[PDB]
């Protein structure tokens, strides 16, 4: 019943928009319908198996792998009765659905290195944190947070 609009994104320092948090991103958006730019789409070059992917974007697209969707409420419609429905960038398309957004999952990255939404944190309450040191596999630590609208 109903439908949750959730934004996840990996932050470093600042908003600027790592194998970990790879793994996490999977691990919240396999078998959900997934959101996400024209740019995004072009740098991961790929549908990402398992889950279905909607672009959207102002133009068409040649990769019929995928579903265009030209408006937020086409990419919503596109969701069908999905529970959640995952946005997953870039910057443009997290400023498009903030404010219908009411669940936020984000990695925050400590390095240095396009901004993230800016958002009011009166609004968003903590629902999980969870923290990571950098490691072999990962050169910087990292904090995993879930973030729900008040
Ligand atoms: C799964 O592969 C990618 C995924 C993403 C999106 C993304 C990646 N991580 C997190 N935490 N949130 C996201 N929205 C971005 C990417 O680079 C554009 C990817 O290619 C590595
Ligand atoms: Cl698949
Ligand atoms: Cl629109
Ligand atoms: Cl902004």
């Amino acid at each position: 019943g109903g439908m949750i609009i959730s934004l996840i994104a990996a932050l470093a320092a600042d908003r600027v928009i790592l194998p970990a948090d790879l793994a996490w991103f999977k691990r919240n958006t396999l078998n959900k319908p997934v959101i996400m730019g024209r740019k995004t789409f072009e740098s991961i070059g790929r549908p990402l198996p398992g889950r279905l992917n909607i672009v959207i974007s102002s133009q068409p697209g040649t990769d019929e792998r995928v579903t265009w969707a030209a408006s937020i409420e086409e990419a919503l419609a596109f969701a069908g009765n999905a529970e959640e429905v995952m946005v997953m960038g870039g910057g443009r398309v997290y400023k498009q659905f903030l404010d219908r957004a009411n669940r936020m999952y984000l990695t925050h990255i400590d390095a240095e290195v396009t901004h993230f939404p800016d958002y009011e944190p009166d609004e968003w309450e903590s629902v999980f944190s969870e923290f990571h040191d950098a490691d072999e596999a990962n050169s910087h630590s990292y904090c995993f947070e879930i973030l729900e609208r008040r």
